């Protein structure tokens, strides 16, 4: 397994048609996972499954600019399960990140950070065993 937290460089940032694939297994009794697509210190797209927020499971997405989190976008469809293998696919489209989990569409997140070629890191964190993290063009 890869070390977590994991830093995947995205050379020259992201671009529409770029597909990022994360494979891993959720730990037993997991509490949280995060993907952080970063522009320097800013977080263009934070994708954060929370397994126990007031005894509910929710995915929280947001952007961090100059160290400040913005308006959250929340999704109660929650495709992860403790102890189970998953695939997250993040497809960069012209106007949003499109996320599918286990080949099922989950959510879109409109681009708030607009210099896509400066979003040149993906951080992967939390309660997973990380099998692989990679990108390809479709
Ligand atoms: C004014 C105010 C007060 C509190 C908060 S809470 C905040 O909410 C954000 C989304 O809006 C992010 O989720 C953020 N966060 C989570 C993680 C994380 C790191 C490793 C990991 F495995 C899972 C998750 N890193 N940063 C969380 O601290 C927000 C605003
Ligand atoms: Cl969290």
């Amino acid at each position: 397994p890869l070390i977590v937290p994991y830093n995947l460089p995205l050379p020259g940032g992201v671009v529409p048609r770029m597909l990022i694939t994360i494979l891993g297994t959720v730990k037993p009794n997991a509490n949280r996972i995060a993907l952080d697509f970063q522009r320097g210190n800013d977080v263009a797209f934070h994708f954060n499954p929370r397994f126990n927020e007031n005894n509910r499971r929710v995915i929280v997405c947001n952007t961090k600019l100059d160290n400040n989190w913005g308006r959250e976008e929340r999704q109660s469809v929650f495709p992860f399960e403790s102890g189970k293998p998953f695939k997250i696919q993040v497809l960069v489209e012209p106007d949003h990140f499109k996320v599918a989990v286990n080949d099922a569409h989950l959510l879109q997140y409109n681009h708030r950070v607009k210099k896509l070629n400066e979003i040149s890191k993906l951080g992967i964190s939390g309660d997973i065993d990380l099998t692989s993290a990679s990108y390809t063009m479709i």
